């Protein structure tokens, strides 16, 4: 399991005001790390949070969860990918405070347009299908804000499943510097 | 896996009267937010308890355990949605104490109709569907008190799902104020 | 996790301190045996305080149920009951059971009272045991209610044939609870 | 999880001499009945022992285990009944020290005949068949001595499932008293 | 779930009282628990008794074995007591145990027989099995001869076919020393 | 079980500095390796890290947040295979340390060319093959870089799975050198 | 349930200097004993290590893993086969210090040549059969080196599955002596 410093590993990086966002995202992992950003606000609102983030995406309103109480509390939260940052993933990415918004050489992000289902009445069906446009509406938005391209440059970049490097997330916008040795 | 600062966050996280509802409502994880309500109850009837609400709805009996605790108890109990707050999960936040119900920018809201089912003898099918329908009155009722509303405008908005953003909830009455930044 | 408290127990646990016990879910031998468990500890730390029994349940297995029942009067201080979100069943009884006038529940609850259910396969002289023992149970249980309620006995057996669901106010009237409670 | 009050409840009710047996009879469980018993003994072998039973019945073996650790200690170990107590319950409830095995009310008690099954060959059939029927034999001569009723009465009321009312289990051996407030 | 003494489980409890538990199905992973309680008994105190309750059907022949040549090899004597039962490698632990201290409670049940295994694949390497099975054979009767101080023709006759006793049985045969009743 | 020394085992040998990656990669055991270099590295930036390597391989992605955290941190992470270290095991075991790069005698480690697999509209397959076709690439300049070899030669000999005893590594530039007794 | 002495009881038995490997082989179980070795070392480099064995084999880079850190680290490791030590278990028997390698008297022990399979294309068979007999070589040379036997006789021992007795495994040189009592 995981070892212990009586800490875990992660508790004693905690303190550190790290977070880690690890693997698909979904209600339970995501509220954990809002209880974080929570916990480390009240701890100290000045100083900065970390949060590391290796994901693929996963659930739009469970990263709206977490997206909305980065911007929501007072200390300003870097972001930093390792390994990838996928869908929601990159959209925690991008969301981070700007100027600490940061990956590692040999990250892979990749944005994309919402995914979704639905079955039922056709009347239903155009509920939800009117839900979910609306979705990635209001979520190419907030990567437009945070990158600042346009919303239309958003919306037909991310058509079809777009892979980044460090250095093409940059130019984009996603992220703000591509670190390499402390 | 629940970190430790010895209370796990949510343990300390409790003690600054905050109680989370994730996920789907059903009887053991809603009689732990009654057990949460009672026991901030006793700690001090006075100081106000935060509820934040990220859940796709679930039982309405487990639900309004939820409820009625809510309103039982001398504390005031705030209700703010992060992520979504659908069905049971809508009437739990719109239940919160009068002026402070909240949601975040990109909280998504959902309300419509109860959902069952019965298999059976007719004699007992007819009891059943008297009884669902008698829950969709007493339920339109509780939202009409809350947000304001004429009783025949929820009965016609909850026939379908109804999705809705923070500022159309506020007009609703759903909420009451859309949080941004503290 | 059930979360924790300090002067260190869990939530359940520190509100055990104060009396209160929870039934909740599907009634089974082993989470029945908790409360009894719950009860008797009680009653030895203080056998004349209330004891605050809630209820969260659809019902489950008779014997199960029985063994709370059995206990609530055994022992000597009075156990409330409140029923939250839903009492059911086995749950409607163990409800009806509480201390006299301490039987509650709130605005919207739900309860639920109908004839047992039961199953059996085999041999048509072992059927003929079980159908007698099952017809056994449902005279007990009616008069478990008729009791407690106050309802004649053939009025219990006849409210009971099919599933008939109360309200507040109908459970009160029905002599099933004492008081709906609203605010503290 | 078992609620704690620093002992978990059921921790804190061993301290009283309280031991409970609940649900299908099967190895493990019947062994922490075991453990309790002789630990029980050794913290104090003339203090009653109380136990609770609320079982459907189960193995036999793991039963007998009980059974026998029952009469092997010093201590009285008395039996109460809540919720059921059939087949291999009711008996470990029989089994308990005279005058001390107890019901409430509202329990239900069922004595019957022992179950079981094989496969194979025929002469591991006769091996087998031989054994389940001395079991039950033996069985009927356990529930003989402490009921008082004579072997072809077991014998004859157990041949079927027969349930049994609080006040029905007194008449017949089974408990020795029906509790229903405390004293 | 495993109570607690105070802060002791229940097991660990007795084990401070050279107090052993062996149940259920023998397998590598409950066997290596019994030699690593017998090891750290031995290292306590070389010199005082150890007691092993055993209710259990029998198992792995491998695993048993660890079991019995670690209580063979250890300083202090092993005293067995069957509660329950005792069959298989229940039975061979049970009959291991230190000479004039070999117990069973009076409705424990024991059954000997032969080994039981399987093997599929080349007709060479069905030999190669079918060899080792019957040199297991032969060993384990060897010990039930040792033990019981039957012979060993005896012992391989009356294990061709599962062969159940009572404790006075199991007496008679060598199997055990004494049936206890009571303390 | 995992022993206790008030410490387990791991945590005992984690002050030590020494952690274990052991298994299949993957995004939560790979995030725990990451975990104790930043932690390691917070104790004592200057002394150095040993990481012993007992895996087939796995995720890409999970590695090279490995394979980029050991870079980036200012301790030189030794890497000791036991066992095995084959794909992206024996790539994390070439990224050791310079010099600091060891095996067992028995250790087996091979290197091959990424995996992967993806089903969809034949524009998405487009997208994907030249992702995993920059991935193999970027791989293999990682492994020509830590080894010394040419790139070419890493493209020829990763083409088929290519097993490697300890002295073969060695004399490839995969590891530094052969450990026998202490 | 591991009960507990505050050592639970095989936590006890390692300030002992005494471990257990119990069951099939396996990267994870392996990787505990390496760190059980590596521990007691650390405690005192001088003082043998005594472990036991219950064993039917298992993984041959797993088991690889625990005979090489049995080499390298200083103190000599003792082994005693208690029931069974068959396939990799033998060999770790067999590789214990010379002079210290025991059973009892009715352990079984059990050589063979290595088991494997693959499946995919005829290159690729030809890569993974040429590996197989690769390691079945070393894997006999290890028994060689600790039996004292020639090569080709374990190979041809080891051909298919041979038994051993306590008496027999002494004579091989698997084991050095019979331990009966005490």
């Amino acid at each position: 399991l995981v070892p212990m410093v009586a800490y875990d590993i992660y508790s004693r990086l905690l303190k550190e005001r790290i977070i880690f966002l690890v693997g698909q995202v979904e209600d339970y992992m995501a509220n954990l790390v809002v209880a974080q950003l929570l916990f480390l606000e009240a701890e100290n609102p000045e100083k900065d949070i970390h949060l590391y983030i290796n994901s693929p995406g996963g659930s739009v309103t469970a990263g709206m969860s977490i997206y909305d109480t980065m911007q929501f509390i007072k200390p300003n939260v870097s972001t930093t990918c390792i390994g990838q940052a996928c869908s929601m993933g990159a959209l925690l990415l991008a969301g981070g405070a700007a100027g600490k918004r940061y990956c590692l050489p040999h990250s892979r992000m990749m944005i994309h347009q919402p995914l979704g289902g639905f079955q039922g009445q056709a009347s239903d069906i155009e509920i939800h299908a009117k839900e979910i446009l609306f979705i990635k509406e209001r979520l190419n938005q907030i990567l437009a804000h945070h990158t600042g391209q346009p919303l239309d440059v958003i919306a037909r970049d991310t058509d079809r499943d777009r892979f980044m490097s460090g250095d093409e997330a940059v130019k984009y916008g996603l992220i703000d510097k591509v670190m390499t040795q402390r």
